[PDB]
């Protein structure tokens, strides 16, 4: 899993979904940052 997801706001999915891999195998879910 990747850093949770609670900071910025117009630059936090930007760098969760790709700490997984990127294409959508990586998202915030509730609080914790997750793969698909």
């Amino acid at each position: 899993m990747c850093m949770p997801c609670f900071t910025t706001d117009h630059q936090m999915a930007r760098k969760c979904d790709d700490c997984c891999g990127g294409k959508g195998r990586g998202k915030c879910y509730g609080p914790q940052c997750l793969c698909r």
